[PDB]
C-alpha cells in the first residue's frame, strides 16, 4: 500500500425497479485515511438520477482508514476484499450490497452491485431530498472469524431533518490476518453534485480508527 | 387471462457474493390458483446449487390465486405488473428481490433479480439445510395506493426446526385497478429437487384468496 | 374446562410514562372460541384513557380457541399459563407485556403487566386515532419446547389508513404437554367504547384454529 | 448542578415473569461526566439475581457528561426529565424501560421501571453468561422537539463474544431547553459483582460529549 492510491469503480445497480450503472475515479492516501472520487451515474432508460446518490456513496474502501501504527489493521492486511452491506431505511426502504475490491499496483479495482427496493415513492430516497451522511462512528467486532461493522447511520434532509438507516457489514478477507480488537471508525463522507441532475457527483471520505 | 396458462423464467442473482442466473418453464391454472415450474440454476463458477433454492421459490406471480368471482382481483386487472420484496432472515441475512411480469398470448414472462447478503456462512441457507416453506398466510393490505404483502414466513429445516424469515412485498400495477379490501392469500409451496445439487428443480404453488 | 367460563382481569400498566391499571370481567365459551369482556381503565392520574385501548386489547387467552377435536390444544391441556408478547409497531412505538392465566372453577384468573415506550407524542396511539384490529392470522410454531405466535397485525385507524405491528408471542405452560402441529388461529376481535373517553370499554374475541 | 452529586435509585422491574426491585446510591461528578454506585437486587422470590444486572445497568442519567463548555448541554439545562429506552436484543429479546430523574439539592432521585419478555431460557441474559457493555458511542440527534440517543450496543460475553442490543433512547425534558446540534456521546460502564448471586452489584460510568 502506497502514500497515494488510484482507484477506479464499477457498478451495476436497481432501485426500485431502475436499473442503472456507475462508472468512477479517485485518489487517495490509505495512511492519511483521506479519499477522493468522482463519480458518473447512467440511467438505463437514459435520464437524471432517479434517486439519492447518499444511497450508494457508502457503498463506493476501509484501506482508506486511519490507524494507529500498533493495532492490527484488518484491511492492510488483507492487501483483496469482500464486501456485504445491508442498508434497512427507517421507512421501509432496503437495500443490499455486496463489492470486491482488488489491488493492481496503486491502483485499487472496486466492483459492486446494489439492489434495493420497497422505498416510498416519495420518500427521500425516491424524492433526491438528501443532503449527506451526518458524520458516524462505525462499530466494528469480530463475529466468526470475520471483522463485522455496525452503524446507527442519519442521512440528514433537505430543510433539516434526518432519516434514520442502520448499516451491517460483514468485511471478508481472501485469507487470513491478525484480528482487531473491537474497535471504532470516525467517518466524514461528503458529496458535491456536479451536475444538476446529480449523474456527475464528487464524493470525499475522512476516516479514523479510534483504539477503544 | 386463460384457464390454462404458460410461464418462462429468466433470474440475474447474487447471494453472499455469488453470482448465478435462473431459467424455468411452467404451466398454470390462474382461476384455480395453481401452478408447476421446473427450474435449472447455473452457478456463474459452474457448480451444485450454493445455497437453498427456497430463498428464491417465492420470487418465482398473484394471477394464479384463486379469488371469489366478486372480489376485486388486483392481479388479473392488471393483466403488466411490477414486484418488490424484502426478506429479513432472523440470523441477519437480508435479501431483496425485484421482478416484472408480462404477458404475451398464454405466456407468462416473468424477469427477475434477486440480491442477498450477510447470510451466514453456516446458517440453514448456505448449508442448505432447508425443505421448504410452511404453509402461510400473506395478508394484503392497501397502503398509499399499492397493494402490499407481509407473511411471517417460516422455512423449515432438515431435522425439524424452522427458520424465521419476514417477507414484505409491494405490488404495482402498470395502470389503475379497482383495490382490494384488506384481505388474506393463503398458500402452499412444495419444492422437489430434480437432481442431488438441486440445480433441476421443480416447484408447485397452491394459492387462494380469503375474504375477511 | 366447562362449556361457559366466567373471568376476571386485572393489569399493572405503563406507556409513555403514563401509570394506569385495568379491571375487568368477562364470559366465555372456550370450545366455541368466543369471549366478552367489559373494563374499566384507571388512569394514575385521574383522567380520560390516555391512549389507543388497542394496544391493550390483545392482551387481555388461547383456552378461547375453537380448535378441532383431534389436534392437540397445547392451551386446554394446559387447564395455568404464562404469556409474554412484544409488540413492535411501525411508528418506532415498542411495548412489552407478560401475564398471567389461572384457573379457579370457572373462573379464569388474568394477571398482568404492560409497558410501552416511544410511541411518537402524535401517533395513532397517543392520539387515540385508532378503531381496531383488522382480522388476523396468528402462525403457531413450536420453538424449543414452547409454542410460539407470530403475527404482522394491523390496527385500523380513523380515516381508514392502517397502522402496522409485528406480535411475536410466547407461550408457557406450568407443565408438559403433547405439542400441537405448526398451525395457525384465525382471530376477530372487535373493540366497543361504553364512555367518551374510551375508560369503559367492551371486548369481544372469536377464535378458530386451523390445520394446515 | 454542583460539583459533586448524590444519587438514589428505586426500580421495579419484570424480566421473563420475574418480578423484582433494585435500590441504589452513588456519588458523581457532572461535570467530569463520571459516577460510581452500589445496588441491591430483590428478587420478588427471594434468591440470586435471576437474569445478567447488565440488562439493568444502562437504565441506572445524561447530567453525568463532560460536555464542552459551549455546546448546549440539553441535560444541565434540565436541571428534572423523563427517559424512554427501547432495547432490542439480537436474540429476540426485548426490554422496554422508562424512567425519571429528579433532583433535590445534591441529590439526584432516579426512579425506574424496566420491563423484558422473550429472552431465551438460555441465552446469554438468563444463563447469566454476560461480564459487561464494550465502551460505545451514542448519537444524540434530535428529532421533534426530543432528543434522541441510537446506540448499536454490544454486550460481551463470558467466553469471548459479544451479543448485540439496539438502544433507542427519548430524553424528555419538562420544559424547553437550548437544542444541541446532532452529535456523540462515548461511554464507559464498568460493572463489579460484590456477591456470588450479583445481588450486590457496584456500577461505574464514565462519559464524553463530542462536537462532531
Amino acid at each position: 500500500i502506497g502514500d497515494d492510491m488510484k482507484m477506479t469503480y464499477h457498478m451495476d445497480g436497481c432501485v426500485n425497479g431502475h436499473y442503472f450503472t456507475v462508472k468512477g475515479e479517485g485518489n487517495g492516501k490509505p495512511y492519511e485515511g483521506t479519499q477522493t472520487s468522482t463519480f458518473k451515474v447512467t440511467m438505463a432508460n437514459g435520464g437524471p438520477l432517479a434517486f439519492s446518490f447518499d444511497i450508494l456513496s457508502t457503498v463506493f474502501n476501509r484501506c482508506f482508514t486511519a490507524y494507529p501504527t500498533s493495532m492490527p489493521d484488518y484491511f492492510k492486511q488483507a492487501f483483496g476484499m469482500s464486501y456485504e452491506r445491508t442498508f434497512t431505511y427507517e421507512d421501509g426502504g432496503v437495500a443490499t450490497a455486496s463489492w470486491e475490491i482488488s489491488l493492481k499496483g496503486n491502483c485499487f479495482e472496486h466492483k459492486s452491485t446494489f439492489h434495493g427496493v420497497n422505498f416510498p415513492a416519495d420518500g427521500p430516497v425516491m424524492a433526491k431530498k438528501t443532503t449527506g451522511w451526518d458524520p458516524s462512528f462505525q462499530k466494528m467486532t469480530v463475529c466468526d472469524g470475520i471483522l463485522k461493522g455496525d452503524v446507527t447511520a442519519f442521512l440528514m434532509l433537505q430543510g433539516g431533518g434526518n432519516y434514520r438507516c442502520q448499516f451491517h457489514t460483514s468485511y471478508k478477507t481472501k485469507k487470513p490476518v491478525t484480528m482487531p480488537p473491537n474497535h471504532v471508525v470516525e467517518h466524514r463522507i461528503a458529496r458535491t453534485d456536479l451536475d444538476k441532475g446529480g449523474n456527475s457527483v464528487q464524493l470525499t471520505e475522512h476516516a479514523v480508527a479510534h483504539i477503544t
